[PDB]
DNA sequence: CGGCAGTACTG
DNA sequence: CAGTAC
DNA sequence: GCCG
């Protein structure tokens, strides 16, 4: 809709490789709201009145039009292509990359041969063009399915549904994010490690980046998986068990987007209420810091338009949250 | 002034 | 806990 | 970065 924002996209993923979160999600908010407006911008008040752009952002969305191009994009830290390289290694973040670049590190053979790498980081290098590569959704339904398949192996009741983009209706996915749950609300606990080492069994997982398999209270799985026969890739692969009473919630933030799960759940806030993907609460007592003090009452969400509703929005189809 | 979402692993 | 990621 |  819009072509100013490819020019603050560079500024907003500068600042977040950086560390520097908030200004950067300032220009992400910027961003999705340009993105969202028809009728490209051209007057200064065009700017402001839009709801996610101030002075300092009006005035830069100003140079691209009256000169086509942004100053301050000279003025980048020559650190930043490096510390971008760093921190899409699956395992590190803003922190590391910055002690890495200070250490000297330039480069992922720097990395490779100098660093010491947690055990995550070692399988998201050895992984870094999977990772970044997106499959096409027809791959992700036969990864549901693979999983989907494992799981209603020893227990028909088990409900699989993939999330995330897939649920979105993306045509590409980073990933297949897979929630699990059960309508009898109970069949679900401690099947992680039935589900789990099903799926080593035939070799569909290949690495494992968070699964706390000694704790019977597990909630996530975080790893990698590679479907059967050539011209096949790695793939990441999440999935979560959750109880069929948070069935809504859990849906509901699995599916996103993030920038929309925090949208409304700032929305929540706002009204007295919590929403977290295990359930919206309300009554919630909390100081002057926006922290939670008081728990408050769980409502009850048997379905998403529920909680849209307790919020007092209008449902939206998930093709509609990919914010 | 100061929050900006709420939560689950890892070591 | 800080860091990281969903 | 924005906004209450
Ligand atoms: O910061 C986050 C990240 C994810 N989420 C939720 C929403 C998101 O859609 C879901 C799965 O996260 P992914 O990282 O898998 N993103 P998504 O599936 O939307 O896109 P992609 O195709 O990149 O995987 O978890 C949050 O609430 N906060
Ligand atoms: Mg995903
Ligand atoms: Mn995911
Ligand atoms: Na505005
Ligand atoms: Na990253
Ligand atoms: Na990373
Ligand atoms: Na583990």
């Amino acid at each position: 809709n819009l072509h100013i924002t490819e020019k603050l996209e560079v500024l907003a993923k500068a600042y977040s490789v950086q560390g520097d979160k908030w200004r950067a999600l300032g220009y992400a908010k910027a961003i999705n709201a340009l993105k969202s407006f028809h009728k490209p911008v051209t007057s200064y008040q065009e700017a402001c009145s839009i709801p996610g752009i101030g002075k300092r952002m009006a005035e830069k969305i100003i140079e691209i039009l009256e000169s086509g191009h942004l100053r301050k994009l000279d003025h980048i830290s020559e650190s930043v292509p490096v510390l971008e390289l760093f921190s899409n290694i699956w395992g590190a973040g803003t922190k590391t990359a910055q002690m890495w670049y200070q250490q000297g590190f330039r480069s992922l053979e720097d990395i490779r041969s100098q660093a010491s790498l947690t055990t995550q980081q070692a399988i998201g290098l050895k992984h870094y063009s999977d990772f970044l590569e997106r499959m096409p959704r027809e791959e992700a339904t036969e990864i549901e399915q693979t999983v989907q398949k494992a799981a209603q192996a020893f227990n028909s009741g088990l409900l699989c549904v993939a999330c995330g983009s897939y649920r979105r209706g993306k045509a590409t996915c980073g990933d297949v994010d897979v929630l699990i749950t059960h309508p009898d609300g109970r069949s679900h606990r401690g099947i992680f490690s039935r589900l789990l080492d099903s799926l080593r069994q035939e070799g569909f997982l290949t690495d494992d980046l968070v699964s706390q398999e000694e704790n019977g209270q597990q909630q996530k799985y975080l790893g990698v998986c590679r479907l059967p026969g050539p011209g096949r890739r790695h793939r990441r692969l999440d999935i979560i068990v959750v109880p069929y009473s948070e069935f809504a919630c859990a849906l509901l933030y699995f599916t996103g987007s993030a920038h929309f799960n925090r949208s409304m759940r700032a929305l929540a806030k706002t009204k007295g209420m919590s929403l977290s993907e295990h359930a919206l609460s309300t009554a919630v007592v909390r100081n002057t810091h926006g922290a939670k003090v008081g728990p408050g009452r769980v409502l009850p969400t048997p379905t998403e338009k529920d909680v849209f509703r307790l919020l007092g929005l209008p449902y939206r189809e998930p093709a509609e949250r990919d914010w």
